[PDB]
């Protein structure tokens, strides 16, 4: 029941950019590229990390491998990711090894929850939505425990706000945006579960971390959205061969109504910097 919401590869690749980033990109400025702004956001997220080179950096969800390479690249770190698919990790370890670097770098075909080994820093972008509620507290306690004094985290994920923050802007809108969030986390993400920012931010902080005012992204995903879904929809057909007329409306209708929900601001992109009690300033 799990696996029949899984869809390959071949689908993905009919609309995501040639790194293969399944993520809001970053427009800054506004002319990049989708590519280009899938680095910037890359950049985005590791700059605000403090990483020094030697250091290891943990990525947890590691997709396609980009965000590691990156890192190797830029900021002379050993790597570590974690992935549940055993495609991403094929691939993964053939972009880490071919890295002209003296540094280490690992792939693991497992989750956040058995992964416990030291690294300096970690960077999540958009797994946190598979977690679900009940993970929060382990996944925080886990991640400050890991990391050193002057450890650092961010993790970005796309949120929802409250029902009753969500009441103020009306029952009939509120209603249909929690439906379609339901569905979100039904076909798209299954077992999913969107944070708002508040329990993004509080869960940190309960853990231990000092978080500051979280990034809004939001712009940069309707940007991010609308490319996907122009691109998905010139290559409807053959994204129903390789699929089907279900499979190709459906993620139509998560990144049209996205788009929609997120111009409507009913859904945000958060941003979120998580700062053990020595980090530095
Ligand atoms: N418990 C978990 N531990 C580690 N990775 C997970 C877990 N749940 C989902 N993921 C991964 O999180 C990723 C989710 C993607 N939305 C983001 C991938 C990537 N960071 C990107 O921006 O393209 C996929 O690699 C999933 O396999």
């Amino acid at each position: 029941i799990q696996a029949h919401y899984d869809v390959s590869d071949d689908f993905f690749a009919l609309f995501q950019d040639p790194t293969r980033t399944y993520s809001c990109a970053y427009f800054e400025p506004p002319e990049l590229t989708l590519e280009e702004a899938q680095y910037a956001k890359v950049d985005l997220n590791l700059d605000k990390l403090d990483l020094k080179p030697g250091m290891t950096l943990l990525d947890i969800g590691c997709g396609w491998g980009t965000t590691m390479r990156r890192a190797v690249e830029r900021f002379d770190v050993n790597v570590i990711g974690l992935t549940l698919s055993k495609n991403q990790h094929a691939r993964c370890e053939q972009v880490l090894a071919s890295i002209d670097t003296n540094r280490s770098r690992q792939v693991l075909l497992q989750g956040w929850e058995d992964f416990a080994e030291p690294v300096d820093r970690i960077v999540s972008i958009e797994a946190f939505e598979h977690f679900g509620h009940e993970n929060y507290d382990d996944f925080f306690k886990r991640c400050f425990n890991i990391m050193p004094a002057d450890g650092r985290m961010t993790v970005q994920s796309s949120v929802s706000y409250h029902p009753y923050e969500m009441a103020a802007r009306g029952k009939k809108l509120s209603f249909e945006t929690a439906r379609f969030i339901k569905f979100i986390v039904t076909e798209i993400f299954p077992g999913g579960r969107l944070p708002s920012t508040e329990m993004m931010v509080e869960h940190g902080e309960k853990a231990g971390f000092t978080v500051p005012e979280p990034l809004s992204l939001r712009p940069h995903y309707i940007k991010t959205l609308r490319i996907w879904g122009d691109t998905l929809q010139s290559n409807k057909d053959k994204a129903i061969e390789v699929t089907s007329e279900e499979v190709y409306n459906r993620y139509m209708k998560y990144l049209r109504g996205c788009e929609h929900y997120f111009t409507d601001e009913m859904l945000d992109c958060s941003l979120v910097t998580y700062l053990k009690p020595g980090a530095a300033a």
